[PDB]
């Protein structure tokens, strides 16, 4: 019985910062977990700095379901949505990745196989709100001859505190980016959150002239009914989950009429929670599209995920700045003829510059 | 890494038949699953025989889960309700059995731990259709006496052909079972699919003033949407699933209104397939509580599951004649303090006698 | 009252393999039917030999309705669905065959009358997932100049493991078919559950773009929900039902929002359960268009049951390689100016080769 | 006009720990406020530090809602359910406080006034899951007597990793106080999130049959769809929503079936967002009762809120050792002839014993 000896709570300058999740086994093996850096992800690390650590530590590595599932419920009047469900997804990724060394596999091999081992990308490009029609497809241009991706989504990352600020500018860039890419292109567009009702119906129809795959989160998150609505209203597939925390929430997202759902390895769940989260999306026959922001850690759990994933419909997400995955791992996500290559390495597979980390970590304590 | 040498289909004489599928991989090891032996499991042996052995045998154990959901695909106009489904259930406990054997772990320790190592179980007694008020009771008493168990379940196994047959002679068993009991027993009653919704409701309604906790399978599983509704019409928990099938159709059965649902592992899914399903019963928040009848294999599997379970709310089922697991199995299911000790051998933790195996095992193959 | 002598279960070689029952009354009279053969229908014929047949000897041909239902509760535990409903829909058909007989009448004679003795056909086309655009016109065209159908539908029969696979591609092959037939043909797609509900409702649109007349099976069959919403969503009618093989799963599929229905008569029910899906879709107003791909006895306990069909909206499917009927038929399915002529002939009216079939049988026994 | 100069995020020994913030104004006038103190409130307060201070210094005192609001979008992505959410509803108590202080009026008479200033309370008694009968009546007893209430809940505080865990228990318990307390005594149950859906249908009926007022948490909180259902299956009156942080979760909580609500000034909103909350209560006809077990700055906001509730149906809640409020404030919840007594000191009315503080006080500050 392998025991959990430390449980360290990391906060990273990359390339912006990371928070990852150092466990140590009592042999000396070690696990490698990722929060979402939201904010830095600080809050997350304080969490498992003061509440999750002091839990797991005497434990034993192969009790990770129900250490975390109880460790929830111990952290659940801290959300425990986004904080606490990042922090938990961070340990969830560690013991999986000292599971798969201590039993000498691969985490797919442990999850009943792997469908695929070279898994398509899609090139995800944030910060459209701000460009002009030629910076958009500057930018697009740019990335698609550098990663040759299955698809293409344009993000537009706007003030939320605003709502439908610039309909007939977004639909221009769309319109652009479609000229650009040629009528066969996959396409995806993602609202950020900057639409009401009827403004994302109205932008969503605009898509629907264009050819265009995927619409996601056209409204705000917690306009939940909205969601749904605009939905089934819309023939082009409404995407939203990546502000979903829960296993419930999901189901919820779901029964309001969303057939797209991404909830993110890092905010939520882990490998365990996400291979739940898989299962009901079958269970309800919805798309299963993962959201993954980060090109380290978090990349290599989703594409474990991934690779077990039957129907899998879209591509993995390849967001802005995965370079940053340099210097602190030495085989973070890289697209080679628009695939990322899973590896049969055990546990993750992911590799660690471990004096470069140190250079660049700073522990989260107790306090 | 590890690969399937050799799928066998076993028709295996207990204590009635059982329907065991034996895996064998490259270097020896040997798994074991067991399809439910519905009129002896026989076509859920051929099936394993003739269309999954020539796929499976050559590829790697550890793929258990690409495999068989490649093969029910391959599978699916078979139903693949009941017998392709029992045995790609068959197959899934026989591989997680080498998974574990493989990896040096008992089963619970591969799905991320337990909660309890000790379950408790129910006694789960049929054949009460055709029983008098009296011997209804004696058997009650007898089994309550041998298990100690933390509920009992009083099932019908009435003539599905027929249908509100006897509700008031139904209702005084169930009355006799509770005068037995005391006030404080936990007691289900198991209808078999023998009501209308009218004669449901009319049952119902009279267990809740009996203070019955649940009333399982009380019209046609194949009246869904009445299942549903007597489920949200009663104060007693209404609970099936036991024939169903898939992933799917377990969602089906919740959104129809039932809020305690019963698949059991090896008449769909095994291991892998019921983890899923669990998972859709905490996602809707209902109740998850298998339904089980077999004592050495598919008892083991089940266990294994719900060690895992964070709000198991009912006992472990424990079904007429367990006594049969005994001589082909040498640690077959088996009540103590009202309670399945479940133990940390590699794989599912059951032991086989080979010898007394050999002498009550045919083999199913192609051709017979 | 005659008696059920003998019931066999046959594995037989066609002109692939078919599963067909005998059944002997004690007269000597025969009657056939038809399970279909899934994998070859082995297991279908094996639940006939040890289940079925030694119920039914000793029992009188005129119960077999009583005789049936009172079996399918009794191997209701095998599923019944797929395998034990073919077992049972076989049986029926033969009895029914037999019952022909015994009463000096055709089929349709005893169902209350045709409206028709002439049906159209159309030809159902499939295996175009892996064809170029060239070989799925090249085989559209074949087809529609030997049989001269009333409509055309191409199916995809992909791999099921798989989803969204060549959205552009399958439309850019229905868009061909559609300029080969002219803008007025009857046009029908078959997506053999291709597609994830966002893909299905991509391609429903593209087919309603080219004037398809309806969409079959867009998703899973075990997406229920998500066929109806589909169905609901789109003005291309969608159709489903030929993996249905319950009356109450039918009843379900109705209410999901499927408004045209597709059960098969030797996958299920046979000639007594056919009636009854016919009677539960006319008093829910949905088309009742059954699924038939065997040339034999399967065809014509088909086009028996169809003849008494009122509203009858769509033609009769006509499967690939129908040729195979032939040696064991004399008379198997095969299209005169586009019709299916029904004749007279008491019971089913099939006419059997006997020294073929026995040359070609292989008997399942009770093992 | 007026500027925050400085926010202070404090973690405070109490009578245990308490989360508070403290905003001075550029004028040196102090405000007062509140995060719910789950694990001690410590990671509300970190966001407070590292996220909203340097946000906040500079801004205008009467921005409040502008500021907070915009804060919230930039802090979306912490959840913010919980400790985001506790975090703003701190901010936003401290600067309506300030707001109060400033305009030289009690926050009830900035929010159109008060229905009244004598609010009755309702004493509601934890950790009845681990007494016995006898404790569980000693300290309804202990109490009741100290201070009269206009009703009685007890509450559970069961472990949320088991389900349905001593249903006949909890019954003769809830039969225990009913007989201590008499026929007419307004009385509820809180369940603490304890039930799956049948047990919590068992449970509810039983309390039906006792005259229980309400039933509270019934289920987990993330069964959404359950707890809807449990109400609109039940007479009693089920109640949720201390754990809901957004307002339109609160909607969706109602939708659900849900008809009366408990949202938590600490834990989400503040003034600002309860006063939401209680509207779109009005606009669905639901009853609006709020949750709030701290006995200073927090019950001080909770009932300037509930002061202006036109159809106030149920007491305010008069959590346990609320006697902790001494001595870091002078004038914390007391209950006399069963009430609160609202009085019209500028802002909250909240007196804090600087000298006490200083010493109980550990400042939160970037970098601990
Ligand atoms: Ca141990
Ligand atoms: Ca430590
Ligand atoms: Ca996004
Ligand atoms: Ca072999
Ligand atoms: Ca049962
Ligand atoms: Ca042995
Ligand atoms: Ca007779
Ligand atoms: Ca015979
Ligand atoms: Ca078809
Ligand atoms: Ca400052
Ligand atoms: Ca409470
Ligand atoms: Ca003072
Ligand atoms: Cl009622």
């Amino acid at each position: 019985s392998l025991k959990i000896a430390k449980v360290e709570a990391l906060s990273v300058a990359m390339g912006p910062t990371s928070a990852f999740v150092r466990i140590t086994a009592e042999d000396g093996t070690v696990g490698w977990g990722e929060a979402s850096p939201m904010l830095g992800g600080i809050a997350s690390l304080g969490v498992v700095a003061r509440d999750i650590a002091p839990f797991l530590e005497g434990q034993e590595v192969l009790d990770h379901a129900v250490l975390l599932d109880r460790m929830m419920h111990r952290l659940v009047k801290l959300g425990p949505e986004g904080i606490a469900t990042a922090a938990l997804a961070a340990c969830d990724i560690a013991l999986w990745d000292l599971k798969g060394k201590l039993l000498g596999q691969p985490i797919y091999k442990l999850l009943g196989g792997a469908w695929r081992t070279r898994l398509p990308c899609y090139s995800s490009i944030g910060g459209n709100a701000a460009r002009s029609v030629d910076e958009v497809v500057r930018e697009v241009a740019r990335r698609v001859e550098a990663e040759q991706p299955a698809a293409v989504k344009i993000r537009w990352d706007g003030d939320r505190t605003r709502c439908d600020v610039d309909i007939p500018g977004d639909i221009a860039k769309a319109r652009a980016v479609r000229e650009l890419l040629g009528p066969d292109a996959v396409i995806g567009f993602d609202a950020n959150n900057g639409y009401s009702v009827g403004g994302a119906i109205r932008v969503g129809r605009a898509l629907e002239d264009l050819g265009y795959s995927w619409f996601e989160e056209p409204v705000q998150h917690y306009h939940v009914g909205a969601m749904g609505e605009v939905a089934q209203r819309l023939d082009i597939t409404v995407s939203a989950g990546e502000q979903t925390y829960t296993l419930q929430a999901l189901k919820d997202l779901i029964l309001s009429g969303v057939r797209m759902v991404q909830p993110d390895i890092v905010k939520m769940g882990g490998i365990t929670g996400m291979m739940q989260c898989a299962a009901l999306a079958h269970a309800h026959g919805v798309e299963f599209v993962p959201h993954q922001t980060q090109p380290g850690v978090g990349h290599f759990a989703n594409i474990h995920v991934l690779s077990t994933l039957m129907h899998m419909t879209k591509p993995v997400e390849l967001a802005d700045r995965w370079d940053r995955g340099r210097p602190v791992f030495r085989n973070p996500a890289e697209p080679v003829d628009g695939h990322f290559a899973l590896g049969d390495a055990p546990g993750l597979g992911i590799v660690v510059d471990e004096d470069e980390l140190a250079s660049r970590a700073t522990e989260i304590t107790v306090g």
